[PDB]
């Protein structure tokens, strides 16, 4: 369930998002 780039921990139960934290995880990603 990652598909956010290539088209447009635990769960949360207030909000059905299809991650909180990405601010710096995308940005490791390329390193």
């Amino acid at each position: 369930i990652q598909l956010f780039d290539r088209i447009l921990l635990f769960k949360p139960p207030k909000y059905h998002p299809d991650p909180y934290v990405k601010r710096v995880k995308t940005w490791r990603m390329h390193l």
